[PDB]
């Protein structure tokens, strides 16, 4: 088992701009990371196309960071394994990049627009507003928007 396990039935990983060292996504990744480790990830996928996204731009290994979660209870320490992994983490233009291009991204075809549409009006129809993918997940997940 897991000391710092987490179910994701019960709880919602953190909000994808909950910045941890300048960083949108870290938070959250931790947290589905630390249910990965768990098996407890529920709806949420652990090395999914936005996680990857993450690893991608850093040049972290998705098997590294979650096992290096596992000796890292607190977020300074996992934060201090990311810069120790990861050169481009540690140029903070370079985190504002990452960040930039993360809220901006938005339905890539008029599929998946229709798809993300369709979510939002479920949770909450008259925010036409909300156009982001990143938005939606706090919106779905019970956050202000």
């Amino acid at each position: 088992l897991y000391f710092q396990g987490m179910d994701l039935t019960k709880q919602f990983p953190r909000s994808p701009v909950d910045r941890l060292g300048g960083m949108d996504h870290l938070k959250r990744v931790i947290d589905k990371a630390r249910a990965h480790v768990a098996g407890t990830l529920g709806e949420y996928t652990y090395n999914c196309p936005l996680d990857q996204a993450f690893f991608s731009f850093f040049g972290l290994d998705h098997e590294k960071f979650a096992e290096a979660v596992k000796s890292r209870p607190q977020d300074q320490d996992m934060l201090a394994w990311v810069h120790s992994q990861s050169p481009r983490s540690k140029n903070p233009k370079e985190v504002e990049s990452f960040n930039r291009e993360y809220e901006s991204r938005s339905p890539d075809s008029p599929e998946k627009w229709d798809y993300f549409r369709s979510v939002r009006d479920s949770l909450a129809p008259g925010r036409t507003d909300i156009t982001t993918w990143v938005k939606l997940l706090d919106l779905e997940e019970k956050r202000p928007v």
